[PDB]
DNA sequence: CGGGTTTTTGTTAAGGGCTGTATCACTGTGTAAGACAGGCCAGATC
């Protein structure tokens, strides 16, 4: 419940809104810088380390059999259990969208030096169109794993896309896609309780269930307080997917999800209205089949956040949240605050 | 197609005055960051 000032090094310009911090055994790694990778680091992945409330970036290299990936500004991060992550969707530095899916991992470790193995994965079947601003989770059902994808924005279709509205975006279909990591195949499932496309939501996972919280809908310009309970099941045949609406929803878009302890997450940040930025936090609780969203203490915000207009960040893993605000320009382009909650 | 006759059109010289054009020496627009080689201390080491 503390708010701390953070001093940043020289390449503060390499941090932009929409980045994605990734954790690997107590070590946080930066990703998604601004612009194409320069010659200071031909890969882009940087080591996230905070020492005495000071920020320093450190480059990193890949293995031989890796695949040099372009930076992405709105990917779909997802943990997995050796230990590895999944990246899907996002916007290339050329403002284009990428349908490819990535699997990062650790190759070697020697004296605080980490090597990665970026491996492109082929997707076959009911492949989704290139999306961004969505989420993806992994469910465990009877010793089997399966990826759940939902939401995301995208441009107009190939036909209706005109150069007078070339940057117009539209919410994708509310379809739910199960992604198999072994075969690299997907399957399109439609649900009756899903009517409005959702984006910038928050996905909380469990053993075999995933939960949906808040978001935004371009079709209506409304931030609904929804709570969906998707229980994916993996029998010996075709999987099963079911939805269920639950009371006690939150109206927030682009929130930050962190884990203080098991079966209890903390939500902070986001937006209530167009200009009414969310300030209060939110405490959840994951029981056997129930959920309980409740209010917690409101951390002491400084005079900068209370009168700002926009913010961004992501999770760090150790109950800490990396938060930044827009600075001046003529000066430092941004400021950055770390938040502690444990 | 010619004289007789007529009305238009130049033509010289020198000077005056208004108009147009070449000539002089110059300018303002080509203006922030990144790649790289060399030196150097902190530190794991056999």
């Amino acid at each position: 419940m503390s708010l701390q000032m953070v001093t940043v090094g020289h390449n503060i310009a390499l941090i932009q809104p929409g980045f994605s911090l990734m954790n690997f055994d107590g070590q946080v790694f930066f990703f998604g810088q601004k612009g194409w990778p320069k010659r200071s680091c031909p890969t882009g992945v940087f080591h996230f380390d905070i020492k005495q409330n000071h920020l320093k970036l450190k480059p990193a290299i890949f293995s031989k059999d890796s695949c040099y990936l372009p930076p992405l500004r709105y990917p779909a991060t997802c943990s997995y259990k050796k230990h590895q992550y999944i990246i899907h969707g996002g916007k290339t530095p050329n403002n284009e969208l990428s349908d490819k899916i990535y699997i990062m991992s650790v190759a070697c470790k020697n004296n605080k030096k980490v090597t990665f193995r970026c491996t492109e994965k082929d997707l076959v079947g009911d492949v989704p169109e290139p999306r961004y601003g969505h989420s993806i989770d992994v469910v465990y059902s009877r010793g089997k794993s399966m990826g759940v994808l939902f939401g995301g924005r995208s441009y107009m279709p190939s036909t209706q896309r005109t150069t007078e509205k070339w940057n117009s975006v539209a919410d994708c279909l509310p379809h739910v896609f199960l992604i198999d990591f072994e075969f690299g195949c997907a399957t399109s499932y439609i649900l009756p309780e899903l009517q409005d496309g959702l984006s910038f939501h928050v996905s909380i996972a469990r053993n075999d269930t995933v939960y949906i919280l808040g978001g935004h809908s371009l079709a209506s310009n409304i931030r609904p307080a929804n709570l969906y309970r998707i229980r994916v099941d993996l029998p010996l045949g075709t999987p099963a997917v079911n939805c269920t609406v639950l009371p006690g929803g939150i109206s927030v878009s682009s929130a930050i999800l962190t884990q203080t302890n098991n079966d209890e997450f903390v939500i902070v940040g986001g937006y209530q209205l167009e200009n009414q930025k969310r300030m209060v936090c939110s405490l959840v609780s994951l029981g056997d089949n129930t959920i309980e969203i409740s209010e917690m203490e409101t951390p002491d915000w400084t005079s900068d956040i209370k009168h700002s207009k926009i913010w961004f960040g992501s999770n760090m893993g150790n109950g800490t949240i990396f938060l930044g605000i827009p600075g001046d320009n003529k000066s430092e382009a941004f400021y950055f605050y770390t938040l502690r909650c444990s």
